[PDB]
C-alpha cells in the first residue's frame, strides 16, 4: 500500500503545515500537524475543555462506529516550545492520503496549552518520530507510520514541504519526479527517539564551505533552523544591522535586508536554503525589525533542522530495520 496527502502552510509565514487526516467511521476529517520530532497522534475532541477550544475541528469518538476506549490509558506531552496537551486514548481507523491503519491510538485531548487553543488551524498532531517517544501510559502506543510500515510497498515516508505553497507527504514510495539529481542518504541514530543525523558542515551565501560535524534532528514540527551559536553568528554577521535581541528572543534583522542563502552538508552533497526562506517577517505588526529563520540552539540542548531547512529539500525518512535519512535538492 501507499498514501499521498497534500500539506498546506497554515499562514503566510509557513509557521506550520497541516495535512488532512480521516479518523473514524464515518470519516471525521481533521487537519493535523505532521511532526517528525514527536510520537503522539493527538486531537482536539468532544472531551477537550470547552474554554480551550477556539475554532478547531474536533474528533467525537461517540460518533465513530469503529472507536474503542483504550481502557486506563492516558497521555501527556510537553513540546520544546513549552506547549502541552493531555488526555485519554481511543483506538480507531485512521487514513492519510488513502493509506488506512486500523486500531491506531488516537489520543483525545482533555486539556491543551494556550498556544494550541490560539492556533485555530491545527486540529492536533500526528507524530512521526520513533515510537519509543510515545507518551501513552501504561502501555506505550505506536505511531501511524510504525503501524502502517509492514503494509507499505517500501518502509518509508517522504516530506516535500513547500515555500509559501502546498507540498506533499507520501507513505510507502519515493516519487522520483519530485526532486532533482540524486538522493543522498545519511546515518540515523534512534538513541533519543528522533530522526537524528550529522550534517557535514555549512556555508553562508557564496562563502566557502566549512567542514564540521553538526548533530541534529530532522523535525517537521519545528518552524525554524536551530544551530550552534558559532554557525548562527557567522550567518547573521553577513546581514547589515542583524543582532541577537534578548527582548525579542533571537536574531532580528532589518526588514530592508536581502538575506544570504545558507547551505548545509549531507555527506558530500549540499542543500541550499535560499535567503528568502530565512525571513519570518516583522517581529510585531508594522515593525521594520524582522525575525530570523536561523536561530541558536544553545538554550535547547539539540540542533534542529526544522521546516526552514527541510522545505529546501525532498526528504526521505527511511524506516528500514536500520533507519536512514535521505536528502535531495528540488
Ligand atoms: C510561531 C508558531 C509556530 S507554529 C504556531 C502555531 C501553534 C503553536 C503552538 C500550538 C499551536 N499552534 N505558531
Ligand atoms: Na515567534
Amino acid at each position: 500500500s501507499t498514501g499521498s496527502a497534500t500539506t498546506t502552510p497554515i499562514d503566510s509565514l509557513d509557521d506550520a503545515y497541516i495535512t488532512p487526516v480521516q479518523i473514524g467511521t464515518p470519516a471525521q476529517t481533521l487537519n493535523l500537524d505532521f511532526d517528525t520530532g514527536s510520537s503522539d497522534l493527538w486531537v482536539f475532541s468532544s472531551e477537550t475543555t470547552a474554554s480551550e477550544v477556539d475554532g478547531q475541528t474536533i474528533y467525537t469518538p461517540s460518533k465513530s462506529t469503529t472507536a474503542k476506549l483504550l481502557s486506563g490509558a492516558t497521555w501527556s506531552i510537553s513540546y520544546g516550545d513549552g506547549s502541552s496537551s493531555s488526555g485519554d486514548v481511543y483506538t480507531d481507523t485512521v487514513s492519510v492520503g488513502g493509506l488506512t491503519v486500523t486500531g491506531q491510538a488516537v489520543e483525545s485531548a482533555k486539556k491543551v496549552s494556550s498556544s494550541f487553543t490560539e492556533d485555530s488551524t491545527i486540529d492536533g498532531l500526528l507524530g512521526l518520530a520513533f515510537s519509543t517517544l510515545n507518551t501513552v501510559s501504561p502501555t506505550q502506543q505506536k505511531t501511524f507510520f510504525d503501524n502502517a510500515k509492514a503494509s507499505l510497498d517500501s518502509p518509508v515516508f517522504t516530506a516535500d514541504l513547500g515555500y509559501h505553497a502546498p507540498g506533499t507527504y507520501n507513505f510507502g514510495f519515493i516519487d522520483t519526479t519530485a526532486y532533482t539529481g540524486s538522493i543522498t542518504y545519511t546515518a540515523v541514530s534512534t538513541k533519543q527517539g528522533f530522526w537524528e543525523w550529522t550534517s557535514t558542515g555549512y556555508a553562508v551565501g557564496s562563502g566557502t564551505f566549512k567542514s564540521t560535524s553538526i548533530d541534529g534532528i530532522a523535525d517537521t514540527g519545528t518552524t525554524l533552523l536551530y544551530l550552534p551559536a558559532t554557525v548562527v553568528s557567522a550567518y547573521w554577521a553577513q546581514v547589515s544591522g542583524a543582532k541577537s535581541s534578548s527582548s525579542v528572543g533571537g536574531y532580528v534583522f532589518p526588514c530592508s535586508a536581502t538575506l544570504p542563502s545558507f547551505t548545509f552538508g549531507v555527506g558530500s552533497a549540499r542543500i541550499v536554503i535560499p535567503g528568502d526562506y530565512i525571513d519570518f517577517g516583522p517581529i510585531s505588526t508594522g515593525s521594520s525589525s524582522c525575525f530570523g529563520g536561523i536561530q541558536s540552539s544553545a538554550g535547547i540542548g539539540i540542533n534542529i533542522f526544522g521546516d526552514v531547512a527541510l522545505k529546501a529539500a525532498f526528504v526521505v525518512f527511511n524506516g528500514a530495520t536500520t533507519p536512514t535519512l535521505g536528502f535531495a535538492s528540488k
